[PDB]
């Protein structure tokens, strides 16, 4: 019946079915017609049994238990005898295939990446064949196999810090009860985002930090209140209060900032983490976002380093904190000064935001983002949701071997988005596969929202479109330069076609979300570990291309092209067109600056400026800094890294060198980049004019 | 539930395990291992059955959902014993007309790490020199830890220098730290630095005399606070707000420290074996400290107040300091000893003892190592800052096997065992000579290993002129000499000697080795963690059962009295002290086994002042299991899977909170269950106290 479809490894097909039925019986016997018209009885009953149990879908393993029973019952033993025997030996084969017993860095490091092989040599046999062959040639990318498939993993999370501190939890052989004071609910987030991080193979951000750890500086004002009442005198007892709960916010600030530079997981390097703010109102969320920018503006350290994580990430309301008369602008102040000194933090729109996705919410992740959703009783909720997996397109390729013709270009774009589409829901099914015991931190004690038991499926925590999943793609600049030459940005054409190219991408992730009840978004691919492999891969199959494979990178999604130097303003409004065409999963806006630490004005118009078209915004800075002769600035960028222009200095130990490189920064002297990277990062240019050195040095 | 014949039954959790139960006994008795594995299959059915159906349920897919969890959790071998008996049925439950016929349950981390030991295991074995490699695999030694070495330059254990490198600042992953300005800083700088150095390690550690470090701290917050004072507080009160707030600090800074260190783990996925030791304080800021750490262990763990695990407190004892009754830190004693009494912890040690045994005192090394006195070219003692090696360990029950009742070719082959050790030895200094201090610059770079050396410079500055310990490992003394002598050896004065002969000869080829080879050699009575699961094993096939040798299915763990035998601890400390004194200094810890007696503290003083002078560590069990589903606390039978409460019967981790003493550290069972071998250790220990085991019944 129609009414029943079928889920494989697609609609019900009785001839599929009858098909094995028949295939086993001629094993042993001729096919003849006077048993025929018993076997077609038997797949008949068949049918008409799964169609009276099931209504909505049916695995493939259920598909053959179903029969193995109603052979039986129809007195049949010959056929069925030799039916088990052949199930049951290719069951172990596939298995026995996908096993690991099938045979001047840190320790840990080394550890992580031969498990990391053999996960990948694992996982690559455990694809489905067409999609690891896309993946092979280089047609597609499968994002980070080095712990997928082979165990059930999820990329990124917005991990519900409120939930569990609301409630208390357990972590490691410990369980705790709700904190009764800020140093240790900064604790126990810094605990929580280290655990957290070595469940899952990405980052993890704390959005609203303020906004949920206001009640606990609450609840040290009163208990410091209580100590002055019992000590001090009956006229500086509210100064002295709140002058004690302001230093105890700074010291725990300091504490959580330093205590997330220094943990690891398996891996071997420092969690992805992320945090923002923003919406605070009352006196304490004030306070907790000054400390947070003081102590980012502070430094890391003696000698005054540059922080790298948790990448902060600003808010910007109408309202709240805009205009000079607004009534938190000197917070405003101090998250320019914090941008303009160590490139952080990123600034984030409220009402764009909020029109693109549907709700505001911190970017979890690199630069992923997620939908508006409501639960069945109505309540929007945002911490607590993931993303699954990630898979991202060959734009470039598909255009490169078009040959010039768009309609050949369509037809393997149709192709590589089927392709993508396999993948993405075999990469879901797998996700699914994971149960509660596996990790729980995540899926047992409230860090996605809810709280299940090792009797329940994690599948409750990804149905019903809470859960993302995101579709990736790059250089939709080579793709127009294909077709339109290096300059287009001046042509209405190339535009409107690029445009075409992610409103295609949208409504087909619209059709597929809507297919399988899962929120299947477009992404903008931060290159973590996409060009170093793309650009190699694809100009040893179609060599040197003016233009568009010479310079040994690819341009990064949809953003301008690095080699050239526009205006911020035109930059922004040239690039304010894709994210609402339906590139509203991820994505984010660079902007080139030179040492603007004398002049934070400009920053404040640009930023003023990009409130209303852009949602996301990022500044590039040369803050380096060369502690050898006192220099402050940019680097000259070589194939050997960085060095001071007055010294020739390169050692990591007293050089400071950090550059955003995928939504984060790096220091590219702890530890060297791809080449493809490399190179990326070196053709970048600045983008208003100005001095790009603070100090020149000795 | 729709039986096979019909009607409706309810639907029971316990019928789908008790199948499994039954799956895995053809091919193999239940096991506390395969327990938790066979119900952690039995967790994917369950969860299962109910997703797909929603009103009715029968049972011939039900045994297909079961039939795939099991092939879908690896576990092939009770799915081949599987398919085919539930095959077998259901053929024969057809009847015609007329005539008829004629893995899953792991971490994430745990199991990539379970997968990088494999590999680093199988690049190990070729690694190794021919002959110890035979006799690792023949089970004639024990190579411990292959996991991680020869594999990677690794290192046993660390006594990180905490004051100097906490003193003098050091740089933690990206960030660069300098000496904290209060007691919580360094408090939380001290758990990271712990979590860094386990995970650059495959062994324990500890921090000793963490109060003598850790009081210029406290005096840097009473200073900050008296300035507070100075400003805010009247005159009279000053002095005295200044001490009240720092006695609150204080008690954070051990709090934090109760936590992170249970909290943070490694790569491998457990939380880091290690250790604290303190006692020597004199001063009221260590008073304060001491008092801090016993009060926040006697508080416990959260909510339900469990008990602490790690990391292991270890008291010290001195004459005329902490042990009389006119003692100035008498207080600190009783509350020591209530704080043993009720929580397992802290052990003791003696102060003149051990700076008798061992040259100088330290506190004992991660699980049960020790030190030696020592002194570098500037002539000033050292004792934090050094580290060990490697272990192995020597089968000593197979020698007194292969004897066969004659002594003199018990010796011959114990000399042939002696070289093969010292080769297996060597070679294993030698392997981790071949480090970087690159390779992990929190231990080579940044002072946790007393000096601070540079990238182009090479480790064995760290390690020769017997500065860092290496020991070599035996097990069994009980065994070889109830062989010789009948296992009624304990009143015989020539069974002793031959057992003492034992120890001096390996002390005196120790001291022969490390005269040799510039690296202090120590005999080191190794703790039974997994050698009992995999000595006995292996010692059972090739020898068979034998009259109270193998029958008990484990080994005696070094010179202990026997566990089977009840002795009052009196005796069994008198005839146990001979063995440290003859020359097994390198690592040691005497075990005391007391029903409950939480009213009643006396009797551990007691043990405590009798065991001062003779023994130099000891280490009291006392039942402190308790459950919360019927509220009883008291001792716990060992029944074959793991432990139940002998009220209520109840077994789930969830609730229940079992704690015991497995080789120095105490573990968690139903947490991660040991091996079949080591929990008939348990099981067979009885108490050296006439006592109630219980405490207070369930309702
Ligand atoms: N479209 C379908 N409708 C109904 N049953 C199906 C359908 N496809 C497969 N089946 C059932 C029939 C058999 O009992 C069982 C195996 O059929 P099969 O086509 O081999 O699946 P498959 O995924 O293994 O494809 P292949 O064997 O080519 O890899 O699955
Ligand atoms: N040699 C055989 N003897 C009896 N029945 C068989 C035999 N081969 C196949 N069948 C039946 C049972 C199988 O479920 C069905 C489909 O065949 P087949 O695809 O080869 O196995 P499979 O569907 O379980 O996995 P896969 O197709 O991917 O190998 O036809
Ligand atoms: N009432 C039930 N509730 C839940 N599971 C059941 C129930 N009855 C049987 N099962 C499941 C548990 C096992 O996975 C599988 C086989 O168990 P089994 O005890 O042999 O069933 P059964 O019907 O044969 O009982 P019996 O032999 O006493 O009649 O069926
Ligand atoms: N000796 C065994 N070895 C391995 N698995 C077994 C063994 N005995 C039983 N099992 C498994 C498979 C059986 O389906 C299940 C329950 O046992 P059993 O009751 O004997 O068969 P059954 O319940 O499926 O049918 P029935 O109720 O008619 O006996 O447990
Ligand atoms: C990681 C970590 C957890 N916790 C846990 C342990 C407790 O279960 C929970 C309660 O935190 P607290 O607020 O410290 O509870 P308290 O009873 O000690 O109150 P006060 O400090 O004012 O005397 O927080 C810490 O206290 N400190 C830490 O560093
Ligand atoms: C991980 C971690 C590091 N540190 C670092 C920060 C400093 O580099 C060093 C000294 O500790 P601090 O006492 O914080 O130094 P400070 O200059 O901030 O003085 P105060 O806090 O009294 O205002 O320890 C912490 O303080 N807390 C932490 O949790
Ligand atoms: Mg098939
Ligand atoms: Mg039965
Ligand atoms: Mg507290
Ligand atoms: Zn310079
Ligand atoms: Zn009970």
């Amino acid at each position: 019946n129609p009414d029943i479809k079928v889920i494989k490894r697609v609609t019900f097909d009785s001839s599929k079915i009858y098909e094995a039925i028949l295939k086993a019986s001629e094993t042993i016997t001729p096919i003849t017609p006077l048993i025929e018209t018993k076997l077609e009885g038997i797949a008949n009953r068949v049918v008409a049994e799964i169609n009276d149990r099931f209504s909505h879908n049916i695995k493939i393993y259920e598909i053959q238990s179903i029969v193995e029973h109603e052979l039986l019952e129809a007195n049949e033993y010959a056929i069925a005898q030799e039916y088990i025997n052949y199930r049951t030996k290719r069951d172990f084969e596939r298995s026995q295939a996908t096993d690991i017993n099938f045979t001047s860095d840190l320790y840990n490091t080394q550890r992580d990446l031969t498990a990391g092989i053999v996960g990948k040599s694992v996982g690559l046999k455990m694809l489905p064949p067409h999609v690891a062959n896309a993946h092979q040639k280089g047609d597609i990318h499968f994002h980070d196999l080095d712990y997928s498939p082979y165990t059930p993993m999820t990329n990124c999370c917005l991990i519900d810090f409120k939930g569990m501190l609301a409630n208390g939890f357990k972590i490691g052989n410990a369980e705790v009860e709700s904190p009764k004071s800020i140093q240790t609910a900064t604790a126990q987030i810094s605990q929580i985002i280290a655990n957290v991080a070595s469940s899952q193979y990405g980052g993890c951000t704390a959005d609203r930090i303020d906004e949920f750890l206001a009640p606990y500086a609450e609840l040290n004002y009163k208990k410091h209140l209580a100590d002055a009442k019992e000590w001090v005198t009956e006229e500086k007892q509210e100064d002295y209060a709140r002058a004690k709960t302001r230093k105890d916010i700074y010291d725990a600030m300091q504490s959580l900032e330093y205590e997330i530079n220094t943990l690891f997981t398996s891996n071997g390097q420092t969690p992805f983490t992320s945090l923002g703010f923003g919406l605070g109102t009352n006196w304490f969320e004030r306070e907790i976002q000054k400390a947070i920018l003081q102590v980012r503006i502070l430094g890391l350290g003696s000698e005054h380093r540059t922080a790298i994580f948790p990448k902060l990430i600003f808010t910007l309301k109408r309202g709240l904190n805009l205009e000079p008369n607004s009534p938190n602008y000197d917070i405003k102040q101090l998250a320019l000064e914090c941008a303009t000194k160590r490139m952080y933090p990123d600034v984030l729109s409220y009402d764009k935001i909020i029109e693109l996705t549907g709700s505001f919410k911190a970017p979890m992740g690199c630069r992923s983002f997620l939908q508006g959703w409501k639960d069945e009783n109505g309540v929007e909720v945002n911490s607590g949701r993931m993303n699954l997996g990630v898979v991202t397109l060959n734009l470039p390729r598909i255009a490169l071997e078009s040959k010039g013709d768009q309609d050949k270009f369509w037809e393997i774009f149709e192709e590589r988005m089927g392709i993508a589409k396999d993948a993405l829901v075999y990469r879901v099914e797998r996700v699914k596969e994971a149960t509660p015991a596996n990790a729980p931190i995540l899926y047992q004690y409230g860090a996605f929202g809810q709280r299940l038991r090792k009797c329940d499926s994690v599948d409750q925590l990804f149905k019903h479109r809470r859960a993302t999943v995101s579709l990736g793609y790059i250089g939709l600049y080579e793709v127009a330069s294909v077709f339109y030459g290096s300059d287009w940005e001046t042509n209405l054409e190339a535009k409107t076609f690029t445009l075409n190219i992610v409103k295609a991408m949208k409504n087909a992730c619209e059709s597929w979300s809507d297919e399988y009840d899962y929120h299947f978004s477009v992404y903008s691919t931060p290159s973590e570990s996409l060009t170093d492999r793309f650009c190699r891969l694809d100009t040893e199959k179609f060599g040197v291309v003016t233009d568009i494979t010479d310079k040994e990178y690819y341009t990064n999604s949809f953003h301008y092209d690095v080699r050239k130097n526009p205006t911020p303003f035109e930059k922004l409004e040239f690039e304010k067109d894709y994210p609402e065409a339906g590139a509203t999963g991820g994505f984010i806006h660079y902007c080139e600056y030179p040492v603007l630490q004398q002049n934070p004005k400009a920053l404040e118009a640009v930023w003023d400026f990009a409130y209303d078209r852009v949602g996301y915004l990022g500044t590039n800075t040369p803050i380096d800094k060369c502690y050898k002769c006192d220099f402050e600035g940019d680097f000259t960028p070589t194939e050997r890294g960085f060095m001071c222009p007055n010294c020739g200095n390169t050692d990591p130990k007293t050089v400071d060198v950090v550059k955003r490189t995928c939504g984060y920064l790096g220091n590219p002297q702890a530890r060297p980049m791809v080449k493809g990277r490399h190179k990326e990062i070196s053709a970048r240019v600045k983008h208003m004019n100005g001095s790009t050195i603070k100090y020149g040095g000795k």
